[PDB]
């Protein structure tokens, strides 16, 4: 009795079985992630982690450049071992990170730096600015923010369940092949499990008109999400004024960018040969697929553009719409599933001292189903049947104000706070 | 009872609706600020708070530069939450600000100090010079004055206020525009309760000749501070000796210029064809609008100059004043609102390891009052009804000096002080 | 004792003066109006109450055109003397709205038609939808909404005061003249004790291409608010990318609508001779005040435009900013003293039966100053002195909720539920 709020009080405890609906034959399985992080020339970065996350992917790190000015993606926050080699589906039970600095290089005497961190329901989008002081301006839960907390005594980010009846998400494990592949090529089972599709919703106006062949005129630039496998859906349909008199290519790029610089994370082609034929209905297919290997670092803007190959047809205005409502879609992996991609939690440190390590310790419990290779000496089983258990998760998820539960906390109140919990 | 006075000397126990004669329906807001301002090479700089605004500005960062002779802008201290995006009207409750270093050693003797602090009275422009040691001559008063400190000790900018029914300010929002629009054409509601006029005034006498064409010679140069948004009327009138051999253009510029150095914060410019029909009446009107997302840093410095483009009319000596008093004047925002523009509140650092970190943490509290997005789902009401109420703030400002409120505390004080009020 | 509260609850039981700290001699008023209102075929309508405008303007009635795709302009609500011609400053101490049908049925089955009324706290240019149905979420407040009121019953239209030490404002009194006019010329002294200011700010891009001569492309339009004389400062300074061939004359219009239809309430016009030697920098500069009696209808929506004159300047990009930030603002009265454009208070009947009666009944409670020629023969006084007064109102003010004292009732509810204010 009691054991499952303990784990989610105490990840670092070990994980006990989630006691809801969702029964399957499962493992558990406590995983953890250490990191070291040097800090650059500004020490000032941000760190973004997403507690709720049921992967192997736990999180981001960004670094300022020398001002202020622009991000820089350092390097995914990743779990040991990775869970797609050995397993199928994944139940994330509980979480931990954990922020500090507390000590010096070889030779040095000043100890600079402190931190604020900010759980934030959202998707990384939602944010405007992610600068030191912005991060307060996320919620106003009393429980949910920390400022001004010195990186001599860091921060404690637990995760808080966001629903108890989370399926088991599969983890884009790879499949069996035969000896006749091309040695470039490999198929995995990607998640599909509750997707989450965005719409850009071209008008039916006109073409914006191209400065000259090949520049690439811009169509649409607005906040997305994708952290994983992506499927394109939509065609960009279009009439010309007057029918040309050389073959145009009508090129359609929609790449994709992540917070920090303007480099294409993925970056998709369509093209659509405008001839006098069609020359009222030529129309550009976006029917592409995106493995959740292209993901190097966390995307969260799109750009649709387009340019023409011929320099007589920068008139020939080519309106949209002529076929259908000219629209284009992107549908990606378990985007709704309500522990990917939201809440974020944010913890941005400031101006700590150049050349010092700020250490990460994660600790992620886990509920897993061994894949077919596993299971042959694995013994999966149930849960142990606590009747009760759920019910004191949601008897404190509703007290978290007068009994202070908080998602973010100052490690020295974490450590005491924490231990009637046993 | 007793909470309006408890939130001005503790301004971060919260917030508390000010007891005064202005009853509308507002929402309580609190709000943070965190700041970790880097010292440069000199080490010296200057920080300016304006702990009265009830904007989003709560203050400015200078630097000393080298030799400690000139100064350059940092940055503004703003609060989290950009007020302009989710409020229309909103009044200042409190407001507290913490310097520190926040620095560690690594072992004895923490490094070099030096803070001093004292609460002006008037505008920032009319401080005659701002250095570490022409701060304690800028009051008489022991409680607006702290110096000698040392920068690890830390300072504590509090706001006293300056009035008790100061009107709800507009909060320069922005207003729904319609989709043929320019590009980013934005009309905002700007501030104008109790604008603040300068009448720049120059008199009917000759124009000061122009060396060689477009020198752009000094008509007068003094010394007016600006927030936010301005509005600049006026017209120099001259009339000139003779008929001109070919048409002139009169080229006046009014520049405005930061406290730091000589680049313009923003120009406007009013030219005037000087020609045979008008060689009496020639006139340049100022009308321009200056918005405030053009007021980058603080103006605390007019310019007024002028310049010919022809030859031959450099010895054509045109009087000024001809068809009136040839003046210009330059409105802004509400200026006059008592804790806009003053009383101001200067806090200057200097011989600071360039090494070492400077920490302001400010808290505000505001009474609010939503835009029409966010009025559907919060609910306005009324104060709280403390009838005794104001009448504790003013017997305990007009006591100030038995005992000991301050404007600037040793923060090692405010803190031990200020506990009386629970 | 508690007189003047009473005069806010009951307004039908004559005037009390103000008891607070703004003391002048004064003579206490009760208004009257009448007004039946005929309903069109849509039967719908819409009534724009300003329940705290202190002049003599008291609200405006839109109705639906026949297939309500939109609303027309029928006419002002005013009290039955026109204040201006007795009094110079006035100043309001209280009003009722009472909204009813006034047509009565022969028999059983009373009259088709229902009446929906909230209190938005936001200029009336702060409403998107004006329907039926989408403003029961203007405010999220239980004491400033009704919906479904039977027309028949009506609706209390009851106003409670957002402040105290509101000023005596100018009531645009005409001034003393002599016989040398112009046979129309007069002078009148407007309000400008605080004034509401826009500015458009445009952008320093180019300027937005004219289809052919003489066109009137168009720079920016949203959603301003205007009730009385406005003065218009701006400045539109942009430059021609080359000599134009032949004089340019660049008009510019502003013109202000209403919320109805796209008819121009008002337009003032500015053009800027572009010639061969100001190509680089010329500007159209805006210096137009509109006097009070050109506002025939309210004023929602602005629209910046321009147009050109000459066939050679389709091209000429013309960069806008050269000269300056390229804005026009536009002050307009006492706009900001709360009671005027806002709070607003909207009262939408639907469905009545087309050609019926609809009759409101306002009461209003000056403390006016009058003008010379009254004052010979008029004894002015003071305040008669409660020294509690205000602390009382505020109290009732405060326990809103609890007391539930709202801002509009259904008439049959607040008939008797102020019955213990005697």
């Amino acid at each position: 009795t009691a054991t499952y709020l303990k784990s989610i009080m105490l990840p670092e405890t070990g994980p006990a079985s989630i006691p809801d609906d969702i029964t399957e034959r499962h493992i558990l399985k406590q995983e953890t992630s250490s990191y070291n992080l040097e800090v650059s020339e500004s020490g000032s970065g941000i760190l973004v982690c997403f507690p709720g996350a049921p992967g192997s992917r736990i999180g981001a790190h960004y670094r300022w450049n020398a001002n202020q000015t622009g991000l820089e993606f350092d390097q995914w926050l990743e779990t040991s071992q990775d869970l797609k080699k050995a397993f199928n589906y994944g139940r994330l039970i509980s979480r931990k990170y954990d922020i500090q600095s507390s000590t010096l290089p070889a030779g040095l005497y000043a100890l600079n730096g402190t931190l604020n961190a900010a759980t934030f329901e959202g998707s990384l989008s939602e944010v405007e600015s992610l600068t030191y002081n912005s991060l307060m301006s996320l919620t106003t839960n009393p429980q949910d923010k920390v400022n001004n907390q010195l990186v001599t005594k860091g921060v404690t980010v637990l995760n808080l369940p966001t629903g108890f009846d989370k399926p088991y998400v599969r983890l884009e494990d790879e499949t069996p092949q035969g000896l006749q592949s091309m040695n470039g090529a490999k198929m995995r089972c990607t998640a599909a499990i509750a997707p989450r599709r965005y719409e850009i919703d071209l008008p039916s106006q006109r073409l914006p008109p191209v400065p000259a062949t090949g520049t690439l005129t811009t169509l649409y630039e607005g906040n997305a999400d994708i952290v994983n496998s992506t499927t394109v859906t939509g065609d960009i349909n279009f009439g010309l004024a007057r029918q040309p008199a050389d073959e145009t290519t009508f090129h359609f790029q929609l790449d994709f960018m992540g917070l920090d610089n303007d480099v294409p994370v993925v970056t998709v082609v369509s093209s659509a040969l405008a001839t006098t034929d069609n020359h009222r209905g030529v129309s550009a297919k976006m029917t592409q697929s995106i493995p959740t290997e292209n993901i190097t670092k966390p995307i969260t803007r799109v750009k649709l553009s387009y340019k023409i190959n011929q320099q007589t047809a920068i008139d020939n205005v080519a309106t949209l719409g002529t076929m259908g409502p000219a629209s284009v879609s992107f549908s990606s992996g378990n985007g709704n599933v309500p522990g990917v991609l939201r809440p974020i939690t944010l913890v941005a440190y400031e101006k700590m001292t150049p050349l010092s390590i700020l250490t990460v310790a994660g600790v992620s419990n886990y509920e897993l189903i061994p894949n077919p290779e596993l299971l042959k000496n694995m013994v999966t089983r149930y849960g142990k049947y606590d009747p009760e258990g759920l019910n004191y998760a949601k008897m404190i998820l509703s007290h978290r104000e007068e009994l202070d539960i908080r998602t973010v906390w100052r490690t020295e109140e974490y450590k005491e706070r924490t231990r009637v919990f046993n």
